[PDB]
């Protein structure tokens, strides 16, 4: 197996960035798929690397998806949902907080995950700016289970998304609330072990240029999930 991870950049600035794993008879497909993935970028930086232990996870989360009026009642409808997993409900509604408002104190988004207390609210990375990115994930196969989840009517996104919040379960997150910082795309989710994955629409207005990730975590368990996140290499079997 050898890791792939791509990253690119534009003025500066974050524009794409992909990670497969495969074995080494499909290295090239991938490096050739991770260099056509940015439309325009002036940096661009592809690290391949040996896995040296990975382990191999069967999906097998609920996808369930709900659709409301507005932001207000999807967003409601999020923190009764996150509520199921155990997280008290005013600690789900300092995650949705922090993501609208914009994570990033000093304004914006962050390219990773906040972690937050589970148990009161409190925001447990050191650093605020970049957050916690997960990584060193993939599906076992990503061709077979692309063309399925697509004609099952979920989208590019969808796919990614189910991978990642897949190892963060696995890793040791209770539970996950996430939506795009796309400015057009305004379907995100909450995952948990209990509730599944929960496609929820309108989170957010069109236009809209913040969203992000919340992992809530518990944190007599902190250092053993970082380490998870960011470092064990999990292979994804549907």
């Amino acid at each position: 197996l050898f890791s792939v991870r791509m990253r690119a950049q534009k003025n500066g600035k974050h524009v794409s960035g992909a990670e497969r794993i495969v074995k080494k008879e499909e290295l090239e497909t991938a490096v050739k798929e991770l260099l056509n993935r940015p439309k325009e970028f002036d940096f661009m930086n592809v690290k391949v690397e040996k896995v040296k232990d990975f382990e191999v996870v069967k999906f097998n989360l609920k996808i369930s998806t709900y659709s409301f009026k507005s932001p207000e009642e999807a967003r409601e409808f999020a923190v009764k949902k996150l509520t199921q997993e155990g997280i008290k409900e005013e600690v789900a509604k300092k995650a949705v907080e922090i993501l609208s408002k914009g994570a990033n104190p000093k304004g914006g988004n962050m390219r990773g995950a906040v972690l937050m207390d589970i148990e009161t609210g409190e925001r447990l990375e050191e650093d605020k700016e970049r957050g916690v990115r997960t990584i060193h994930f993939d599906w076992k196969d990503r061709k077979k289970v692309t063309e399925k989840l697509l004609k099952e009517g979920y989208t590019l996104r969808t796919v990614d998304a189910l991978a990642l919040t897949f190892k963060n379960l696995f890793c040791g997150v209770v539970a996950e609330l996430c939506w795009s910082d796309d400015p057009d795309y305004v379907t995100g989710y909450v995952s948990g072990k209990e509730i599944g994955y929960v496609r929820i629409t309108p989170l957010k207005e069109k236009g809209d240029p913040l969203g992000g990730r919340v992992y809530f975590v518990s944190r007599k368990e902190l250092s053993e999930i970082i380490e998870c996140l960011t470092q064990k290499v999990v292979l994804i079997e549907l």
